[PDB]
């Protein structure tokens, strides 16, 4: 590791989810583009992750209208249907035939689709914590300058610089859990 090469250090620190536990942020859009409909990155830092490691995610928001697709992704989160739902809410993004930013058309669609309860994804949607999560993600866009999409945060106070690619991003992490965790003792 490397300061200025692999790794920045967060002029503020972002408040962990959980105390205790080392949290590894990503901040991701809707309209990333993966071969699957599900981010790798994600599926492999779940598995190579130490056991004191865990994963948030927040959708960014660069523009106003934007505060939609962040509504959606709290939604999701909520709704416990990440697996269920995430894969269709990519492909409708990628799609771009509807504006799914806009709550009628999202409840609309969510409605119509046959592999999750789109009910209980819209009951999340509608409740308070989704908005007030949605609006937070924009907060911690601004807040803390996340201009790029993915954009890996660990421990709340390193910020990943990928300049090995792929492989070497998850070294990274995974030297920044190792790094964070021996501080905090």
């Amino acid at each position: 590791l490397t300061e200025g090469e692999d790794y920045l250090v967060l002029d503020k620190p972002i408040p962990q989810e959980q105390s205790g536990k080392i949290e590894v942020l990503e901040f991701f859009g809707y309209f990333c583009v993966h071969c699957h409909h599900f981010d790798p990155l994600l599926l492999k830092l779940g598995k190579a992750l130490p056991s004191d490691a865990y994963l948030r995610t927040e959708h960014v928001v660069w523009q106003p209208e934007m505060l939609g697709l962040a509504r959606m992704a709290a939604a999701v989160n909520l709704s416990g249907l990440k697996y269920q739902a995430n894969p269709a809410v990519f492909k409708a993004v990628y799609e771009q035939k509807i504006r799914l930013e806009n709550r009628s058309v999202a409840g609309k669609w969510a409605l119509s689709q046959k592999g999750f309860d789109g009910k209980k994804l819209m009951r999340a949607y509608d409740s308070p914590e989704a908005a007030a999560a949605a609006l937070k993600m924009q907060k911690l866009t601004e807040q803390y300058r996340i201009d790029s999409t993915p954009t890996v945060i660990v421990g709340g106070k390193y910020r990943v610089i990928f300049n090995n690619g792929f492989d070497g991003g998850v070294h990274t992490i995974k030297e920044l859990v190792a790094k964070v965790r021996e501080e905090r003792k």
